[PDB]
């Protein structure tokens, strides 16, 4: 929060770092760093202050840097400038001939002429404001990637783009005609920006283009033999809404995406059989008939407005993924969904009855939307289904033979609150999740013993008695309102994770928590005293919630515990032999402010974090002898001495505002550990 940081090869300065570099040469000469990342505030000379090991200088788009730069290392290969950086043409002419990748500053807006940009450059990106003409032999001859900024809107004529270019991206304002032989024969990716709305005729798109993306305003017809036979990816923009007739989409296309406004009829022999992915935009709402969709289609996504009926032999037998939008709510009868379909997702509005042999026997994943709320009877859900998710409004009874034996994942939605009796949930269910409103009794032999994960929503607040929870349960999450006593022989023997909710605040007696539990999480309200042999001897992680503020005496915290987190309100004395010797990570909450004497903190503790309000003196032989990471809070305001800190210490985390008081008696220039500062904002 007040430093620089090294990761892999990239050194990143602080986002607030604005200091001269004269003294960092040593730091920057570290032979394992390739790049420097500067931030928002840095605005200092970098001319002769950069060793030649760093080959990439990335400034970050909001950088405040605007210094004249004329002596970059002749080993630089990449540099990217930010929003406030300008250039003179001299500066660009002084760029090193090693440069391969360049983003110009966003202020720059002067005509670049011949023999200015580095000749060997391969990647060029113009700044936001650049909008000057470009003529022949201006762009480096071996350029491969060219990206224009927002404001560029100048004509591009023949032989200005290198015949080596593969990637071309226009910005928001570009809107000039593109004529024959302007786009290089090597181009593969072409992206137009917001305002491009110009006709595209034959022999304009090269024979090598694979990816074509239009932007917001493009809305011109696409005629026969305009799209090359190499195109595999075609994405239209918001406004494109022209009819696509026969033989205009090439026979190589695999991905087709429409934008918001496309809403034209699609007849036969328009969608090439090669297409695997089709996505419609928001407004498409035209009927699709029998032999229209390609026979290779695997993925089909409708937009929010689509709501036309789908009859037999419309969906191809290749389709595996089908996703409906908000508005779809048409009846689906028997032989409509192909027998290849594995993933079916409905949108908000779908709420039609689904009868016997509508859902194909290949379906593995069925997701309903907000409104679905019809009864589901026997032989409706197929026997291949593993994953079933209901939406907010489903709230119908689920009878015995409704859910298939193959189901492993059941998620019930916000409003579901019907009774669940025996032989409803299939043996084999692994994940069961109840939504907000579920609050019905769960008696025994209801939850399948195969279940491992069980979580309840806001409202569940029913008793859990004996042999109710399945034998294989490893994960139990209780919700906001759960506040019932948990008794002996309720939690099963393989439970490792138990999370209690906001309201839970009942006493826990001795043989309640199983000796398999490793993780215990108390909610906001828990504030009951914990006594001896209550917490099991397997527990490694203990987290207290907001309100827990009871004194912990000896032989309460188990001898297995490694990670202890107190909550905001915990503020009780901790004396000798209370924290187990196994502890390695200890975190106090906001309000803890008690004196800590010697022989209290386990010596094997490695991570210690005090909270906001802690402010007690630290004397000798108080801090653990193994401690490596010590963090104090905002209000800590005590002198630390070198004889008080253990020799193992690696990192001390401190509030900057109080450094002068905390480090009064510490030569920062002779310590073996690293000091990290934090701010209030």
């Amino acid at each position: 929060m007040e430093k620089y940081t090294i990761k892999e090869t990239i050194l990143t300065f602080n986002n607030e770092f604005n200091d001269p570099l004269d003294k960092y040469y040593k730091i920057l000469s570290n032979p394992k760093i390739d790049t420097i990342e500067f931030g928002e505030k840095f605005n200092q000379e970098i001319d002769h202050l950069i060793p030649s090991n760093i080959k990439v200088i990335k400034f970050g788009w909001t950088s405040e840097f605007n210094k004249d730069v004329n002596f970059l290392t002749e080993s630089l290969t990449e540099i990217y400038y930010g929003i406030y950086k300008n250039h003179s043409l001299e500066e660009l002419q002084n760029l090193p001939k090693s440069l391969l990748k360049l983003k110009l500053g966003d202020v720059f807006n002067q005509e670049i002429v011949e023999n200015v940009l580095p000749g060997g450059l391969t990647h060029l990106t113009f700044g936001e404001e650049f909008n000057q003409k470009i003529v022949e032999n201006v762009l480096p001859g071996g350029l491969t990637h060219l990206t224009f900024g927002e404001e560029f809107n100048q004509k591009i004529v023949e032989n200005v783009l290198p015949n080596s270019l593969t990637h071309l991206s226009f910005g928001d304002c570009f809107n000039q005609k593109i004529t024959e032989n302007v786009l290089p024969n090597s181009l593969t990716y072409l992206e137009f920006g917001r305002n491009f709305n110009q006709k595209i005729t034959e022999n304009v798109l090269p024979n090598s283009l694979t990816h074509l993306t239009f932007g917001w305003y493009f809305n011109q017809q696409i005629t026969e033999n305009v799209l090359p036979n190499s195109l595999t990816y075609l994405e239209f923009g918001r406004n494109f809404n022209q009819q696509i007739t026969e033989n205009v989409l090439p026979n190589s296309l695999t991905y087709l995406e429409f934008g918001r406004n496309f809403n034209q009829q699609i007849t036969e022999n328009v969608l090439p059989n090669s297409l695997t992915h089709i996505t419609f935009g928001n407004n498409f709402n035209q009927i699709i008939t029998e032999n229209v969709l390609p026979n290779s289609l695997t993925h089909l996504t409708f937009g929010n407005n689509f709501n036309q009926i789908i009859t037999e032999n419309v969906l191809p037998n290749s389709l595996t993924h089908l996703t409906f939008g908000d508005d779809f709510n048409q009846i689906i009868t028997e032989n409509v969904l192909p027998n290849s379909l594995t993933h079916l997702t409905f949108g908000d509005d779908f709420n039609q009855i689904i009868t016997e042999n509508v859902l194909p026997n290949s379906l593995t994943h069925l997701t309903f939307g907000d409104d679905f709320n019809q009864i589901i009877t026997e032989n409706v859900l197929p026997n291949s289904l593993v994953h079933l998710s209901f939406g907010c409004e489903f709230n119908q009874e689920i009878a015995e033979k409704v859910l298939p034996n193959s189901l492993t994942y059941l998620e019930l939605g916000h409003n579901f609150n019907q009774k669940i009796i025996e032989n409803v949930l299939p043996n084999g269910l692994v994940h069961l999740s109840f939504g907000c409103k579920f609050n019905q009794e769960i008696v025994e032999n209801v939850l399948p013993d195969s279940l491992t994960h069980l979580s309840f929503g806001h409202c569940f607040n029913q008793k859990i008695t004996e042999n109710v929870l399945p034998n294989s349960l490893t994960y139990l999450e209780l919700g906001h309102n759960f506040n019932q006593k948990i008794i002996e022989n309720v939690l099963p023997d393989r439970l490792t994770y138990l999370e209690l909710g906001h309201d839970f605040n009942q006493k826990i007696m001795e043989n309640v928590l199983p000796n398999s539990l490793t993780h215990l999480i108390f909610g906001t309200s828990f504030n009951q005293n914990l006594t001896e042999n209550v917490l099991p001897n397997s527990l490694t992680h203990l987290t207290f919630g907001t309100c827990f503020n009871q004194k912990i005496i000896e032989n309460v915290l188990p001898n297995s515990l490694t990670h202890l987190e107190f909550g905001p309100k915990f503020n009780q004395k901790i004396t000798e032999n209370v924290l187990p010797n196994s502890l390695t990570h200890l975190t106090f909450g906001t309000s803890f402010n008690q004196k800590i004497t010697e022989n209290v903190l386990p010596n094997g503790l490695t991570y210690l974090t005090f909270g906001l309000r802690f402010n007690q003196k630290i004397t000798e032989n108080v801090l653990p002898c193994s401690l490596t990471h010590l963090t104090f809070g905002w209000y800590f305001n005590q002198e630390l001495t070198e004889n008080v800190l253990p020799d193992t210490l690696k990192v001390l985390k401190i509030y900057y505002g109080n450094k002068d008081i905390i480090l009064k008696n510490i030569d920062t220039s002779k310590i073996k550990f690293k000091i990290e500062y934090f701010n209030k904002n």
